[PDB]
C-alpha cells in the first residue's frame, strides 16, 4: 500500500464537450437532454468544459495541484458509436494521447470504464434490461484494455451501478428515463453481469488493477426496520453480490421478474484489486409505502447547494465498517461539496464552505485509516465546475471554477487548500 494515492475525478460525458466531433456516437444522455423537463436548466453536455480540447491545459491545473492520480472515464459511444461492431479509431486516439500526457506529467491513469454513457444504439435494443448490452460491455471493456492497460495501470468497469439502474430505470430522474421497476431490476442485474464480464476481459489484456466503483450512504432514521430497507438499498444491494455472498433480502416488496442462476453469481463476484468507494452524504427515513417501504426525511443538518446533509462522521463509519466486509484496499474514489460558487473576475473563487466540507472529510477519511482500514487514496470529485447532471450547470463541484462562456477556469480557495493538504500529507 505504498505511498497514499491524492487525487481529482471527471467523467467523459460531464466534461469533454465534442458531443458530435470525430465520428462520437450519441449516448442516452444525449438523448435524454433533449427533452423538456430532464435538466434543470434545459442544457446539455455540449460543450461542457470543452475538455476534450483543453486537455493538456486541464492536465497542467493537476500538475500545479501536486495530485498524483486523476481519476477519469471514457466515453464508450466514442470507442464503439453503435455501442457494437465497428470502431471508431479517432476515441482510442484520444484517450491513448491522454494517457501519454498524463504519464508525461508524473500523473497515473484511473481509468473508469462505464460512467452512464450508454451507447444510444444499444439503448434502443433495450439498454440495460438485455444482457446483450452486457456481452457488449465486456467487448468494449476489451478493446479499451488492449490499447491502454500498457499505461494505464487502474481500470474500474462500473461506475455507481445504483444510479444507473433505479435513478434511471424507476425514479427516471435520470438517462434513459424509464420508471418502471421491473426494468429497474433487470438493469441492476444486467449491470452486475456486465462487471463480471468485464473483469474477465480486463484481466485477459492485461489491466494490471481492477475494480468497481460504488457510492454509499449511511441511512438513519427512528424505525431500524424502515433503516435496514434503506440500508440494504444504498449499500449492499450491489456491495453483496460482488463480494460473493448474494444478494442480501431485498429492500423491495416486490419480486424480480425472472430467476438469477447460481452459474451468474460466480461470474458476478469476481476478485477485485480494490473497491471504489464514493461518498457525499447520508440519509434519513421513515416507514412507507410502495415498493420500497421507506419515504426520505429532509435533512437535519446543515447543508450544501444540494441540500445533502454534510456528515463526516459518516465517511468515518463508512470506511471503517467496508474495512472488515471488504477483503480488497479501498480507495475514495469522489467526496466533494457543491456550494453557491460567485465569480465576478477576481483572481481567486473563495471557496469557505467547500474548503471545510473537504477538510472535515479528509480528516475522517485518515482517522479511519490511522484506525486499520487499507484505505490507499482519496480523490476530491471534480476537478473543474462541471455538467452535474439533472442539474445541468446550476451546480459546481469543481476546485476552479469555470466560467463557462469563456471556458477560463478559475482556481476556488479550495484548489489553493488542496495543494498544501497533499503536500504536507508528504
Amino acid at each position: 500500500a505504498e505511498k497514499f494515492l491524492w487525487g481529482v475525478a471527471t467523467s467523459a460525458y460531464q466534461i469533454e464537450g465534442a458531443t458530435q466531433e470525430d465520428g462520437r456516437g450519441p449516448s442516452i444522455w444525449d438523448t435524454f437532454a433533449r427533452r423538456p423537463g430532464a435538466i434543470r436548466d434545459g442544457s446539455t453536455g455540449e460543450p461542457a468544459c470543452d475538455h476534450y480540447h483543453r486537455y493538456e491545459e486541464d492536465i497542467a491545473l493537476m500538475q500545479s495541484l501536486g495530485v498524483g492520480v486523476y481519476r477519469f472515464s471514457v466515453a464508450w459511444p466514442r470507442i464503439l458509436p453503435e455501442g457494437r461492431g465497428r470502431i471508431n479509431p479517432k476515441g482510442l486516439a484520444f484517450y491513448d494521447r491522454l494517457v501519454d500526457r498524463l504519464l508525461a506529467a508524473g500523473i497515473t491513469p484511473f481509468l473508469t470504464l462505464y460512467h452512464w454513457d450508454l451507447p444510444q444504439a444499444l439503448e434502443d435494443r433495450g439498454g440495460w434490461r438485455s444482457r446483450e448490452t452486457a456481452f457488449a460491455f465486456a467487448e468494449y471493456a476489451e478493446a479499451v484494455a488492449r490499447a491502454l492497460a500498457d499505461r494505464v495501470p487502474f481500470f474500474a468497469t462500473l461506475n455507481e451501478p445504483w444510479c444507473s439502474a433505479f435513478l434511471g430505470h424507476w425514479t427516471g430522474e435520470h438517462a434513459p428515463g424509464l420508471r418502471n421497476l421491473e426494468a429497474a431490476l433487470r438493469a441492476a442485474h444486467h449491470l452486475l453481469l456486465g462487471h463480471g464480464l468485464a473483469v474477465e476481459a480486463l484481466r485477459a489484456a492485461g489491466a494490471r488493477r481492477v475494480g468497481i466503483v460504488l457510492n454509499f450512504a449511511p441511512a438513519y432514521g427512528e424505525d431500524p426496520e424502515a433503516v435496514d430497507v434503506a440500508d440494504r438499498y444504498h449499500n449492499r444491494y450491489f456491495l453483496d453480490p460482488i463480494l460473493g455472498r448474494g444478494y442480501p433480502e431485498s429492500p423491495f416488496q416486490d419480486p424480480p421478474p425472472a430467476p438469477i442462476l447460481s452459474r451468474d453469481l460466480e461470474a458476478i463476484a469476481r476478485p477485485l484489486d480494490f473497491l471504489g468507494v464514493n461518498y457525499y452524504a447520508p440519509v434519513r427515513v421513515a416507514p412507507g409505502t410502495g415498493p420500497l417501504p421507506v419515504r426520505y426525511l429532509p435533512p437535519e443538518g446543515p447543508v450544501t447547494a444540494m441540500g445533502w446533509e454534510v456528515y463526516p462522521e459518516g465517511l468515518y463509519h463508512l470506511l471503517k465498517r467496508l474495512g472488515r466486509e471488504v477483503p480488497w484496499p479501498l480507495y475514495i474514489t469522489e467526496n466533494g461539496a457543491a456550494y453557491p460558487d460567485l465569480w465576478t473576475g477576481e483572481a481567486v473563487v473563495e471557496d469557505p464552505e467547500r474548503v471545510a466540507y473537504l477538510e472535515a472529510h479528509v480528516e475522517a477519511a485518515l482517522r479511519a485509516r490511522e484506525e486499520g482500514v487499507d484505505l490507499r487514496g482519496y480523490f476530491v470529485w471534480s476537478l473543474m465546475d462541471n455538467f452535474e447532471w439533472a442539474f445541468g450547470y446550476t451546480r459546481r463541484f469543481g476546485l476552479y471554477y469555470v466560467d463557462f462562456p469563456s471556458q477560463r477556469r478559475i482556481p476556488k480557495r479550495s484548489a489553493l487548500w488542496y495543494r498544501e493538504r497533499i503536500a504536507r500529507a508528504q
